[PDB]
């Protein structure tokens, strides 16, 4: 069967769509090669549609059934609570897509009569109706990238598939507790979204150093979402059903599985029948948990199939990394090829074939690799970094255009110890915010899929929790990391690092002059910029922070808001 069938109706935008980075004094001071930065539009959806649409073969085996039973066994431990309409509405992003039936997200959040009645009747319908496919909208997602030269040229838009707001709320009631509890209970330390940045590094390094002779690799599946079959989604349901559930939750999940998750009709922004999905929806609550469970299931089974020895794996939706015991290079290569063949049979064929890796720093997972610097006292300190091209492009875009999500802020938070986040992102964005007296103004970003509202002035204490004091004192980055950043900047026409130091000195002064919370940013975020460096003791209010819901689960596509 096919991931998708199409009527021929176009995937239509519902606004004007911007695709060229503007010429702007502020974005130009970050990045000069503006013609290299673009945003995807629905104009390219057609191309994505081809890519995402294919037939699937899935042959299951005993390794699969064994691993499933073992997961269900752990799932059986869970007891999951039904969320109230109150809690579920408060999880709705303030700018979430309005319902087709009058109300929008503000009315959900205010618990207005229209929204709540509509939500109750959607809920009743999930209990009464077992079969009717629920409708979904299909939109071309606008994301910013840098042009890739002789690599492809330009990326076509990604596609998001989501149900109406009413349903989205009813999903949270039935499932928010499950998707944010079950994956941990099932996969234990292999569940990626449980780790803060510092914890992810520890886990990767400890696992690596714990192996007698480590070999590692990552595995990129070609369109994970389109390769998810309806068996997979039913199997995923079977895991959920092992939870103690309130009866209304149980029916809700059941109806939601047959009616929404397993597949259904697609409609374009103009109300026209677009086609039919028989694979994972990118834009539902279970998308992240479902993908993580499925990736883990298939991957664990395929390990058993390839007889990889003492495997530790770390899964974040479709992103998967394995670290195991080497058995020699020829034999490591053979086992890896067998592993792919097993994934391929489970319907998770690779994008590019996986490459056995013997140095932890040569492994990329979720765009990231471990790298090494030293702290003030000079000790080696591992930390996660990435190629800064995409972040920098997105930052330029966000500096030029008001956008709902500030990826620059997310990148500062998640990649705070990196050379490029400290020297460029912080300098740039604190210089602007300072100029515009927006330091206190809160700003939306996403971490692990969920949406957070963060005040920039709270960044020092956030970074301390997420990374530890170390993140403000790192120096002597690896040659390879420095040169990646250096050439990245030449490519994009970002001023050289030398220039950012100069701009930082100015910014730091201006923050210290301001005193209070602003001055703390100056001291901590920009200590690297000065020669006569300040001693940095732990920030008191760091320990007072409530990051309770920050690194608990993944919610990519799931319409989730924290504050
Ligand atoms: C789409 C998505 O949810 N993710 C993702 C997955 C694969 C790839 C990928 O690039 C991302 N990207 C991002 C993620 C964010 O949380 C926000 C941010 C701005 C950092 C971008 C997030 C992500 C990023 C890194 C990541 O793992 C490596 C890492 C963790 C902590 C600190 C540094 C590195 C995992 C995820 Cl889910």
């Amino acid at each position: 069967s096919m991931s998708y069938t199409w009527t021929g109706a176009l995937i239509t935008p519902c606004a004007a769509e911007e695709s060229k980075l503007p010429i702007n004094p502020l974005s130009n001071s970050l990045l000069r090669h503006h013609n290299m930065v673009y945003a995807t539009t629905s104009r390219s959806a057609s191309l994505r549609q081809k890519k995402v649409t294919f037939d699937r073969l899935q042959v299951l085996d005993d390794h699969y059934r064994d691993v499933l039973k073992e997961m269900k066994a752990k799932a059986s431990t869970v007891k999951a609570k039904l969320l109230s309409i109150e809690e579920a509405c408060k999880l709705t992003p303030p700018h979430s897509a309005k319902s087709k039936f009058g109300y929008g997200a503000k009315d959900v959040r205010n618990l207005s009569s229209r929204a709540v009645n509509h939500i109750r009747s959607v809920w009743e319908d999930l209990l009464e109706d077992t079969e009717t496919p629920i409708d979904t909208t299909i939109m071309a997602k606008s994301e910013v990238f840098c042009v890739q030269p002789e690599k492809g040229g330009r990326k076509p838009a990604r596609l998001i598939v989501f149900p109406d707001l009413g349903v989205r709320v009813c999903e949270k009631m039935a499932l928010y507790d499950v998707v944010s509890t079950l994956p941990q209970a099932v996969m234990g330390s292999s569940y990626g979204f449980q780790y803060s940045p510092k914890q992810r590094v520890e886990f990767l390094v400890n696992t690596w150093k714990s192996k007698k002779c480590p070999m590692g690799f990552s595995y990129d599946t070609r369109c994970f979402d389109s390769t998810v079959t309806e068996s997979d989604i039913r199997v995923e349901e079977s895991i959920y059903q092992c939870c103690d559930l309130a009866p209304e939750a149980r029916q809700a999940i059941r109806s939601l599985t047959e009616r929404l998750y397993i597949g259904g009709p697609l409609t374009n922004s103009k109300g026209q029948n677009c086609g039919y999905r028989r694979c994972r929806a990118s834009g539902v609550l279970t998308t992240s948990c479902g993908n993580t469970l499925t990736c883990y299931l298939k991957a664990t089974a395929a390990c058993r199939a390839a007889k990889l020895q003492d495997c530790t794996m770390l899964v974040n939706g479709d992103d998967l990394v394995v670290i195991c015991e080497s058995a020699g290079t020829q034999e490591d290569a053979a086992a890896l090829r067998a592993f792919t063949e097993a994934m391929t049979r489970y319907s998770a064929p690779p994008g590019d074939p996986p490459q056995p890796e013997y140095d932890l720093e040569l492994i990329t997972s979720c765009s990231s690799n471990v790298s090494v610097a030293h702290d003030a006292s000079g000790k080696r300190v591992y930390y996660l970094t990435r190629d800064p091209t995409t972040p920098l492009a997105r930052a330029a875009w966000e500096t030029a255009r008001h956008t709902p999500i500030n990826s620059w802020l997310g990148n500062i938070i998640m990649y705070a110890p990196t050379l490029w986040a400290r020297m460029i992102l912080m300098t740039h964005f604190f210089s602007i915010l300072l100029a515009q007296e927006q330091l206190e103004k809160a700003l939306d970003c996403q971490i692990y899929g969920a949406c957070y509202s963060i005040e920039p002035l709270d960044l020092p204490q956030i970074i301390e929790r997420l990374h530890g004091l170390s993140a403000f004192t790192l120096h002597s980055y690896s040659p390879g990391e420095i040169n990646r950043v250096a050439s990245c900047l030449r490519k994009l026409g970002v001023p050289p690092l030398r220039t950012w130091r100069h701009r930082a000195r100015s910014v730091r002064a201006k923050l210290l002059s301001q005193g209070g919370r602003a001055a703390t940013c100056g001291r901590y975020l920009f200590n690297w910029a000065v020669r006569t460096k300040l001693k940095l003791t732990p920030i008191p209010a760091a320990s007072q922070l409530d990051l309770s819901g920050w690194f608990v689960a993944g919610y990519s596509g799931g319409d989730i808001y924290h504050s």
